């Protein structure tokens, strides 16, 4: 039975210092309104210790972050932000611990996925890279970890953490366009040194929809699985790809993301599920509730059930999201060229 990382205090903490308010409450409240929590093993998250956070971040960065939370320019830098970051990092580590111990094959921290943070630098509103911390916890048991990042943005912090190693392969599908954050992650970015070809990047343009996205994702993950043979997976599912997000870049629905998730779940590997960037509150809850249903194999009712935040689901009050009427800017020949480039990189793996 999947593990669901959750406590009322954790959700309150996540919404107190969140970049987007009440997002954690709405996601959990919708999952609860669909009664999906009854089909999962609810595990209270522990708070990450200083030593656990220092598995990736430097002592100087963690000490400075802890002080200002009580030369910030140097570390890419709010009251209480350190306890917030330690709570989210501890939640992802707790999920990874559940996977190590064989408590489950899928463990979910929807409030995690803060993929931009570097060892000594906050970045992209990420003060602590819980995805890296979770991978490093999984490295206690699993020899090869696959990190898949389906956020709108390039998972640069996670890729940079493992750029020099072949024990962790990072795969990011993201918007890539001059001026678009964080600006890295071209298909030519393949890692460095012993990690060369163990970073995979799929640059994508505005307006992609469910069918073409899944064709790209399935093609990449199929070749990655055969070449890399991962023993565990960490999957980042930032909902800022979803139609109606203020980012207004991709044109996805949770159904397309869900097919990517299903393809990974079929591998039967230990799988750590994370959230990520997401800026439409109601659509974020829609997406991650639906994806929770996919994890559980359950079909959900279309009408948003009556619950605390029902009035936020206008004007339609249904779970389904409709794509926006705007163009797909992705040229099929550019996409194929990217797929050819990646296939050639993975022959080296
Ligand atoms: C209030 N408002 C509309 C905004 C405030 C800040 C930014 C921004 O700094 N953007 C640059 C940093 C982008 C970080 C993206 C985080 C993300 O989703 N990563 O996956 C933009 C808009
Ligand atoms: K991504
Ligand atoms: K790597
Ligand atoms: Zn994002």
């Amino acid at each position: 039975v999947p593990v669901y990382i959750y406590s009322p205090e954790y959700v309150s903490m996540c919404d107190s210092l969140a970049k987007i308010p009440k997002r954690a409450s709405m996601v959990h409240s919708l999952i609860e309104a669909y009664a999906l929590h009854k089909q999962m093993r609810i595990v209270k998250p522990k708070v990450a210790s200083m030593e656990e956070m220092a598995t990736f971040h430097t002592d100087a960065y963690l000490q400075h972050l802890q002080k200002v939370s009580q030369d910030s320019i140097e570390y890419g830098l709010t009251e209480g932000i350190f306890d917030y970051a330690a709570a989210i990092g501890g939640a992802t580590i707790t999920a990874a611990q559940c996977l190590i111990d064989g408590m489950c094959k899928v463990a979910i921290n929807w409030s995690g996925g803060w993929h931009h943070a570097k060892k000594d630098e906050a970045s992209g509103f990420c003060y602590l890279n819980d995805a890296v911390l979770g991978i490093l916890r999984l490295r206690r048991k699993f020899e090869r970890i696959l990190y898949v990042d389906l956020d709108l943005h390039h998972g640069d912090g996670v890729e940079d953490a493992f750029s020099f190693t072949s024990k962790v392969m990072t795969v990011s599908l993201h918007k890539f366009s001059p001026g678009f954050f964080p600006g890295t992650g071209d298909v030519s970015d393949v890692g460095l040194g012993k990690g060369r070809y163990y970073s995979v990047n799929v640059p994508i343009q505005d307006g992609i929809q469910d069918e073409k996205y899944y064709q790209i994702c399935e093609s990449v993950l199929k070749e990655v699985y055969q070449a890399f043979n991962p023993k565990a997976v960490v999957l980042q599912l930032g909902a800022d790809t979803i139609a109606g997000d203020p980012m207004c870049s991709f044109n996805m629905t949770p159904v397309g993301i869900g097919k990517c998730l299903k393809y990974i779940l079929q591998w039967q590997l230990a799988t750590l599920i994370l959230g990520g960037g997401a800026y439409n509150l109601a659509n974020t809850a829609r997406c991650w509730t639906y994806l929770t249903g996919v994890i559980l194999g359950k079909t959900l009712s279309s009408e948003i059930p009556d619950h605390e935040f029902f009035t936020a689901y206008g004007p339609d009050y249904v779970l389904e999201i409709t794509p926006s009427c705007r163009p797909d800017r992705n040229e099929p020949h550019r996409i194929q060229q990217i797929l050819n480039y990646i296939k050639g990189n993975l022959k080296h793996v």
